[PDB]
């Protein structure tokens, strides 16, 4: 199972989050999004990585009886940019050097950019993830959380940082984040 462990590493490396269309939960660590619609998810460093980093997100389901099976799109979602395969959940938006990735051992998926510096006007880096399938797709999720795990990867692959946050994907993100606000405070 692909480890969770926050680490900032030795750049500093952490995450920040922006009709709803998405919304970030910092008491739930948790993003809140329509299906296929632009979330930014935005890279922060204290120090700028070297040329060849790179930026993987995997999603993984976050109940530890779940934990060692591969998130994927259900049938139904499976039929596009003519980029992301069908079967992944996470592609990109914006970016043409998207690479989209299948683990020979574990089989999962993960879509993988280039880290670019801060564009014009930003502190950060931001990149557009798109999510395609609905947490409560049968055949897919089916009702079961998910994280995304971002790590910051040198050019070989060895890790330079990693964070994460959950995701719900579904229909009305701005309801559904206050209600799951509203039941963690009662
Ligand atoms: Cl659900
Ligand atoms: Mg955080
Ligand atoms: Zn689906």
């Amino acid at each position: 199972v692909p480890s969770q462990k926050t680490y900032q590493g030795s750049y500093g490396f952490r995450l920040g989050f922006l009709s709803v269309t998405c919304t970030y939960s910092p008491a739930l660590n948790k993003l809140f999004c329509q299906l296929a619609k632009t979330c930014p998810v935005q890279l922060w460093v204290d120090s700028t990585p070297p040329p060849g980093t790179r930026v993987r997100a995997m999603a993984i389901y976050k109940q530890s009886q779940h934990m060692t099976e591969v998130v994927r799109r259900c049938p139904h979602h499976e039929r596009s940019d003519g980029l992301a395969p069908p079967q992944h959940l996470i592609r990109v938006e914006g970016n043409l050097r998207a690479e989209y990735l299948d683990d020979r051992n574990t089989f999962r998926h993960s879509v993988v950019v280039p880290c670019e510096p801060p564009e014009v006007g930003s502190d950060c880096t931001t990149i557009h993830y798109n999510y395609m399938c609905y947490s409560s797709c049968m055949g897919g999720m089916n009702r079961r959380p998910i994280l995304t795990i971002i790590t910051l990867e040198d050019s070989s692959g060895n890790l330079l940082g990693r964070d994460s946050f959950e995701v719900r994907v579904c229909a009305c993100p701005g309801r559904d984040r206050r209600t799951e606000e509203e039941n963690l405070r009662k």
